[PDB]
């Protein structure tokens, strides 16, 4: 089900605010006070290499927790930024307000610590497939992935994103022009097939 | 502590000596682990058997937690003792009903998820955009930068071999080994020994 009592039981001790696509939610290194919930909508996490680089951690959606990770420790720092991708409506409320909610009802903090498991996991495999799998490899494995997120549209041939060269290579640690040679060299395989700012994946 | 002995009075404590492997990637998970004294290293591996560790963990540290909040998880890595281990052990289950009693024990474990998460995606960010000699050589730069280097003539100072590398990067030893010769040659480290000499800083 998309949501449940538990859910907005919670939901009702939060207040819900709009943002528009583009807006930076969470700014990395600013202190943490405040629990996010993503009710419609979708974000992209983001982090920087040693010189500056870009890379997008993950997408997260409508149902996921954000700013979690500062709940758990006196003073901590945002670990990375979060941007919309999309139009937003997102819950909000306080690390003092829900340390009290997870007393009342443990679950809460459950429902939280499963998306910060899968979190670890789904980022430990990424981190494994850096050095286990070869770029092309990676681009491929990125591409099935997108192809499975809540927004990725119905096509005849398999399911059919949106994404640009530049993103996917944000995505999986490589430049534009790699991602280019790539996804030419996968069409011309008749594997994917790449007009527009749109890809359609065979499979999926 | 009163929330930790709490915790551990409803645990069973095991020893293993160090090598042992006390949690196989793929097995079924229900049961969760807490390292009561010792230390152990959290591993993957490929279809050749190239291994990656993931971290280390250290004593106060929980493990085979990312099973615990959905039925019929996997464990998603090998765990194995580094050095001699006491572990205490819970069921899922019990664990559940504990979480119950005091959520505190739930804030816990889900600090160290926390932590580990931030470790994480930091190397991931850090070691995406980089090739092998990257890797290896932005490595080799970060023992440079820990406690455990010597000074020199030339630079920092630092003991590790060739499987020790292959593993904080993703590679095989003899990957390893071309790398460290092809730096040597380029004169930017020295193999002193099965010890490096990192010229710089
Ligand atoms: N590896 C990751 N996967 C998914 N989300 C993350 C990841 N790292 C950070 N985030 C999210 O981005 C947020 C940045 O602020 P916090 O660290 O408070 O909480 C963090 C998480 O909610
Ligand atoms: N990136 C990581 N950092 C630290 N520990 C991890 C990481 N990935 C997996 N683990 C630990 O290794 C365990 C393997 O079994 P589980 O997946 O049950 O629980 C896992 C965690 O306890």
């Amino acid at each position: 089900p998309q949501t449940d009592p538990t859910l907005e039981w919670f939901l009702s001790h939060c207040h819900i605010h709009k943002y528009p696509s583009k807006s930076t939610l969470i700014h990395q290194g600013e202190k943490a006070e405040t629990l996010y919930y993503i009710v419609k909508g979708s974000v992209a996490v983001l982090i920087k290499d040693e010189e500056g680089k870009e890379m997008i951690l993950s997408y997260l959606n409508q149902g996921d927790f954000i700013g979690e990770l500062g709940l758990f420790e006196e003073g901590q720092e945002r670990s990375a930024w979060v941007r919309a991708k999309t139009a937003c409506e997102v819950a909000e409320i306080s690390y003092k307000k829900f340390r009290q909610l997870i007393q009342v009802n443990p679950d809460i903090l459950m429902r939280l610590s499963a998306q910060m498991a899968r979190r670890l996991q789904v980022t430990s495999e990424k981190l494994g497939n850096l050095a286990f799998l070869d770029v092309t490899g990676r681009i491929a494995q990125t591409l099935l992935n997108l192809a499975k997120q809540p927004d990725a549209m119905t096509h005849p041939d398999g399911m059919q994103i949106k994404i640009t060269r530049q993103e996917i290579g944000q995505i999986v640690g490589c430049s534009r022009e790699t991602v280019g040679r790539i996804l030419k060299m996968l069409e011309d395989q008749n594997l994917i097939s790449a007009h527009g700012k749109t890809i359609v994946v065979y499979g999926t």
